[PDB]
């Protein structure tokens, strides 16, 4: 196989699918093959599309999904207000399995955050990170709370031993202002932060988010990715 | 001693000052002799004063700080950008075991979240609540977000054997949509709601707080929380 990262945030909002975008679009522009798996998509009724938003930032068409739910809440309760189960543990597993290949960046993305159920019964990004063998990188926010929120997500993480590949902060505000400031020196002495995506990135399109892309990640981290 | 309550929340902002104002005023209605404490109170310069408030809205007059910086950022932030160092450990954990008291419920407001640093080195509010072995009340909201907040404070609780009291929704709306609703509906089965506090709470006077917070909270689970 290749490289698996699970995608998560640390909340809802925080920019895990720009995210995804701009590591995908920065892993394509170094030559890596980009998978994008959204196994549980919610918020339809409203056009929340992740996968689609990678194909248009990144181009990425190894967009992979499993389920849409039109209610923009949690995976199991948008089930449940919809009256179907979930996805499976299996298809959740196998269908990221499928999509690894070697040679290939695999990014599974979440919904929501970490512990936020994905599949039957009662399994979360965290087992499926665990099942999978993937390491999970963490979208954080700039802003007040991010520290708790980041400590209380790196610890479920470590607590099933699932590396964390390190932090991307979803949306760099600019001005930065005191607290956001703050929060990246005090974000990165708790782990890796591979990129701060300036706010704003999601409106670009293809061709500047691309730019956006290889300028916000390490060159070598990820060529060092695959 | 009495009982000691470390009162966390999923992040900040969800309502951990009207919940303490709130769970003070039931207690005091009880019978119960409440002191809120708050070891680390940032954004002064701001106004921010959770001590005044808890006072303010619940009467309590048993109100205990410790360390104040005047940025509203995280303790931390804000102690290094006063040129100010944050308390020692035992420092909170002295405050805290002069006011527990039998008979007494002692609230320990903590600083946003639970894993936020409270005192050199990384020591949390969790950590605090080990050394006074108390229970905490987390304070949750019921907007997106909030089912994976609340579990990972919970399961940062359960890491350090730091028993849960509950959870306590923040800010209800009235009528409550769909998300709020079944938000409700899993925050509950993760652990017992002790209360749903309605929005803008906060803005309730005296008696129409005390009035609010006897309503909000279980008597028999208030009554329970002292011998
Ligand atoms: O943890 C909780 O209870 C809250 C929660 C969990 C997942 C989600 C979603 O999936 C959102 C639904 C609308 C956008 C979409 C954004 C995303 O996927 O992050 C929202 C809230
Ligand atoms: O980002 C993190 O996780 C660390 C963090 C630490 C503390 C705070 C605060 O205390 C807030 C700062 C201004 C009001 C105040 C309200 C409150 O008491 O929570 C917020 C975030």
């Amino acid at each position: 196989g290749g490289t698996i990262l699970v995608v998560t945030g640390t909340g809802t909002g925080v920019g895990k699918t720009v995210v995804c975008a701009a590591l995908a679009s920065a892993a394509r522009q170094a030559g890596i093959d980009v998978a994008v798996c959204k196994p549980v998509q919610t918020g339809t009724a409203r056009g929340d599309d992740d996968l689609a938003e990678v194909g248009r930032l990144a181009g990425v068409t190894q967009l992979a999904g499993l389920a849409r739910y039109p209610q923009p809440m949690a995976p199991a309760a948008a089930a449940e207000h919809a009256g179907m189960a979930l996805p499976a543990r299996d298809q959740i597993v196998r269908l990221i399995a499928d999509l690894d290949r070697p040679g290939r960046l695999t990014l599974v993305e979440g919904a929501g955050g970490l512990l936020v159920e994905l599949a039957e019964p009662g399994v979360t990004l965290r087992d499926v990170a665990v099942d999978v063998a993937a390491a999970a990188l963490v979208v954080v926010t700039a802003d007040l709370g991010t520290l708790n929120h980041t400590k209380l997500t790196l610890e479920a993480l470590a607590a099933q031993q699932v590396s964390c590949a390190g932090l991307v902060i979803g949306s760099w505000p600019d001005p930065p202002g005191l607290v956001a400031a703050s929060n990246r020196s005090a974000l990165a002495r708790i782990a890796m932060v591979r990129a701060a995506l300036p706010a704003g990135a999601a409106s670009l399109d293809a061709g500047d988010f691309a730019a956006m892309s290889a300028a916000a990640f390490d060159r070598n981290w990820v060529a060092g990715l695959v």
